[PDB]
């Protein structure tokens, strides 16, 4: 599959993308305002997730750190990256089906749009301003909004027995960005493609 990385944010990100295990393409790059980044994700990756970093400094060895999504502190991420995230999740190839979805189940940084460069199903978008809006419980001083499991780690936030139900801190991602997941047993929004489509990742695709 070709994804298509643009920062349309009149800011600086560097993104990234990783199967958790390993790194997906370069595994990262930076991206000023304008850029694309064209990537290939080999088809049948599971569990892939793309994502942006804000406000990094790396060396010349690629080792450095992020106010948001730090990845290990490494350029080309191997791992995934430090909530607060934006998540631009996708699962390749599944039996003749691609799904693809947005999840602020690790926070918000970035806005985001993911949408297929091809035929064959639709696109999900998260850009309303959680930054701003976000509850000062949850608000991260690197910026962002940091999701109820990770700052207060308990079994309902996290969803760790299995079975949790929406909280006060869900609700609010999830009424400003319906099209996400706002936590583990949300209701699916996930959006099934045809195998081996396409897509694009837009940051900030209002602005
Ligand atoms: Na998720």
């Amino acid at each position: 599959a070709t994804f298509e990385i643009v920062n349309r944010c009149s800011y600086t990100v560097w993104a990234a993308a990783s199967k958790g295990d390993a790194a997906l393409d370069a595994g990262g790059r930076q991206l000023n305002s304008g850029e694309s980044w064209t990537i290939n994700v080999e088809p049948g990756t599971n569990g892939g997730k793309i994502w942006a970093r804000t406000d990094c400094y790396f060396d010349d060895s690629g080792s450095g750190i992020c106010k948001t999504g730090d990845c290990g502190g490494l350029l080309r991420c191997k791992r995934f990256g430090r909530p607060p995230t934006t998540l631009a999740e996708f699962s390749l190839n599944q039996y003749g089906k691609d799904y693809i979805d947005i999840s602020n189940i690790k926070g918000f940084n970035v806005p985001m749009n993911f949408s297929p460069t091809t035929r064959g199903c639709r696109g999900v978008r998260c850009a309303a301003d959680i930054v701003g809006q976000c509850p000062a419980k949850l608000k991260a001083p690197g910026g962002g909004c940091n999701d109820a499991c990770t700052v207060f780690q308990t079994s309902e936030y996290c969803c760790t027995t299995g079975k949790c139900g929406p909280t006060e801190y869900s609700r609010f991602f999830k009424r400003l960005c319906p099209d996400a997941f706002s936590y583990v047993l949300d209701k699916p929004t996930t959006v099934t493609c045809p195998g081996s489509s396409n897509y694009r990742v837009t940051f900030c695709p209002t602005a």
